């Protein structure tokens, strides 16, 4: 599991459950495509998007749809989504793990790379 | 000012300096339409991006370039760049400040909405 | 102003006003000493809290009263206070703003560090 | 284990090895009494801390020593070390996760309270 994602509420203190997450790849045209979706879990966790073999070295985007998940709370929130773009280097350690704190006007986000 | 970017450096306690920041406003065909660009000064401050008559409402796009800020600074960071997404303006004008903290693996972001 | 505060509120994106912030001083007996307090105003700043003669070296902590902040919202947070406990002044006077931002289960904090 | 604590590193972009965190109570006499101390793994994780019987409502201080930390990798930071107050109360979820994620000049803190 090359890439996974973290995503916690700052106002509930819990894990995010069940938020939508897109990942896309940078084409050559420069356009975004599809790559690898799921919602997280109880534990505010989404595993299982992709592979060491299909996770090359290019730029990739992890869409969190935040806006929807505090909506579903009845929470008027600030972003569209939260975005989070960077590139796969195979210099680098295995495993990326990104994390996001959200608040309804607040987010920061953090990159875990391990072996 | 309606929308005055604020980026502050985590690893060394001060101003994030000539930061560039490209901001985009999604067209009615729905792709990123360029709206306003600029850099941070000494303060870490962006003004002057845009007027109240042209900042009209719509969803707009913040990146603000924390890669090419880093590799200035001969450093290799993890973002490619920082990405704010908002709808603007949709209950009448109002004025936005978006901060962000950075460091090379991470960043926050916070917005400030006011009514004049 | 050699030490100032700003706290922004990361649920209404707006600052964070009528904040209380309690200053202490380590002593040279090892505890805390009171030293300056004030709250944030509409800007969610505060300022005036010391000054340039007063403010000798020193480890200090700032003690961000979020709990009494949020309580008064009629919210129920999980912190106490953001305590923020730094060496000041040791390679002579700065200036410093130590900012926060705050969620009802979190908190965000930097400092800005300036030499005059 | 109902008291967990995570450290990232923000710089590094990797867990926060080998910290010290020294937990305290606050005693009737509003003194810090220590209560449990440690080391973050190398998953930047320090479990262990507490148990259920041990762990009762009150107010607790979770000190981290960053400024070691940081020291140790040869970057000069600003705090003298992240503190983390809160209270313990039962009427809660039973487990607080105590995450933090540092930089030399900031650093941001968030609970996670679950069952
Ligand atoms: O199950 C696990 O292995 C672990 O999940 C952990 O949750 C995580 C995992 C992770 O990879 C990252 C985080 C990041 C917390 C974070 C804190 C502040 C911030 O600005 C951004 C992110 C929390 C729990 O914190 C830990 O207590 C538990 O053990
Ligand atoms: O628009 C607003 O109401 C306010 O936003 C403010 O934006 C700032 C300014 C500043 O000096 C520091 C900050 C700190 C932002 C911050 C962002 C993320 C984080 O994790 C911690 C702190 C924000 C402007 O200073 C103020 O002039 C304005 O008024």
């Amino acid at each position: 599991c090359p890439l996974m994602v973290k995503v916690l509420d700052a106002v509930r203190g819990s894990p995010a459950i069940n938020v939508a997450v897109h990942v896309f790849r940078k084409a050559a045209d420069d356009t975004w495509e599809p790559f690898a979706s799921g919602k997280t879990s109880e534990s505010g966790e989404l595993h299982g998007l992709t592979t060491e073999e299909e996770f090359v070295e290019g730029i990739y985007k992890v869409e969190i749809d935040t806006k929807s998940y505090w909506k579903a709370l009845g929470i008027s929130p600030f972003h569209e989504h939260a975005e989070v773009v960077f590139t796969a280097n195979d210099s680098g350690p295995r495993r990326y793990t990104i994390a996001a704190l959200l608040s309804p006007y607040s987010y920061s986000t953090t990159a875990v790379v391990t072996n």
